[PDB]
């Protein structure tokens, strides 16, 4: 594989005082998010000789 | 005997990252050594007289 990834979430808002008969109510809003990593290759042997 | 023998050994190498169609991988190696130490002679006796 050569990449891992995860997901995150949060979300915002806010509260306010409102009159008995008006319009003006605050809302809330949501968000997702993601993030990576990598791998990587590497390797280590031997030799040796015939009459070694 | 005289002298008394005793050996050790060691060996070092080194991993490195590689591609892949590549040939880079990295080797081994290995080492000995001895040590001597010596032995000694040593006495102790007695004598008597005849009549003693």
């Amino acid at each position: 594989i050569k990449t891992v990834d995860y997901y995150s979430m949060d979300g915002v808002g806010k509260a306010e005082w409102i009159a008995d008969r008006a319009s003006d109510i605050p809302v809330v809003g949501l968000a997702m998010e993601k993030a990576t990593t990598t791998v990587h290759l590497a390797g280590i042997g031997y030799d040796y000789g015939l009459e070694e």
